């Protein structure tokens, strides 16, 4: 089997992407944030504290003839950005782009933090990291991909995120029309539960490539590109007037700037992030200070190849017995 679903930016900045997901019988379609940096499929629901729901579409398990309470199971998750959610668990039928999993753990939120409430466009998350990170207790649950994998034509999924445009998540096949040139595959460590890999270096604009190993995670659920302070300083030094602002929470730059591109290495291959992808717009409405899309990972504890990086590539998440990651230009 295979599946193919369009993923759509939630706003004009590509802050996140939503993908429609069918849950239950009859289907209840929710727009979920597919997150290769976590491993829980959770939804706003009829159980979510009413004051914490503001415009989201909810899953109502009592209206699904295939929903079953997973007795005694609870979940609770905290994300890198400080947001969180928790609740109880149902199993139900879940379909993405025509690919159906029966008995998927659907984690129903009883509580969500303010950032989730305030984002009316995201109805929940669908985790695509390794199932070892799944938070369900006392019996850990499998991700949608893990459940689907054996049925798939090939044990892979691909992320093809758009810049200010829709893109695609495919399951079970590689669309050879969706990228240019060849796909370069690179080793993955699953030791921390992430799609963790090592970039071979970087360049700023038309500058020379610096060969240096940068360990990090391919994370569709993180907006920006978070890299070591040395790398980030080298980038922003090429933008007149750019500076790190403790008050704003990262590098800012004059909105009048033309940003240079940023290149990262995948083996001997190179992925080029155009400068425009690095512009996250005014820090506040009407400001002439703009927020940068490349930020320091110092104090996160890990480098993160988030959407800014991934949307410059066609990315293969190869879930074979020994997982790997593939990157192609597009």
């Amino acid at each position: 089997s295979t599946g193919s679903a369009t993923t759509t930016p939630i706003d004009s900045l590509d802050d996140a992407y939503i993908t429609p997901v069918q849950i239950g019988t009859p289907a209840q379609t929710l727009n979920l944030d597919f997150d290769t940096g976590s491993s829980d499929l959770w939804v706003f629901s009829s159980e979510t504290t009413a004051s914490e729901v503001d415009g989201q579409t909810i899953y109502t398990p009592s209206k699904s003839t295939t929903a079953k309470l997973l007795s005694g199971a609870t979940w609770s998750i905290s994300y890198g950005d400080g947001s969180s959610s928790s609740g109880d668990v149902y199993t139900d039928t879940v379909s993405v782009g025509g690919l159906t999993v029966t008995g998927q753990a659907v984690e129903s939120a009883k509580k969500v933090s303010s950032s989730f409430t305030e984002d009316s466009t995201i109805d929940g998350l669908l985790g695509l990291a390794f199932s070892t990170l799944n938070t369900v207790s006392p019996t850990q649950q499998k991700t949608f991909f893990d459940n689907a994998k054996a049925s798939l034509d090939s044990p892979v999924f691909t992320a093809d995120l758009g810049y200010h445009a829709p893109g695609t998540y495919n399951f079970g096949f590689i669309d050879t029309t969706a990228y240019t040139g060849s796909i370069t595959y690179t080793a993955v460590s699953t030791k921390q539960g992430f799609w963790e890999w090592t970039s071979t270096g970087y360049a700023v604009g038309s500058g020379t490539f610096k060969s240096t190993s940068i360990d990090g995670i391919a994370d569709t659920g993180t907006t920006l590109l978070y890299l070591p302070a040395t790398v980030v300083s080298a980038y922003w030094a090429q933008v007149s007037g750019a500076k790190s602002s403790s008050s704003v929470g990262g590098y800012v730059f004059p909105c009048s700037a033309t940003l240079p591109s940023f290149t990262f290495g995948v083996g001997s291959a190179r992925i080029v992030i155009p400068g425009d992808y690095i512009d996250f717009g005014p820090i506040s409405t009407g400001s002439s200070s703009c927020f940068g899309g490349i930020q320091s990972s110092a104090g996160i504890g890990i480098n993160i190849f988030g959407d800014v990086a991934l949307k410059a590539a066609f990315v293969v998440f190869n879930g074979a017995t020994t997982p790997t990651l593939g990157f192609a230009s597009k």
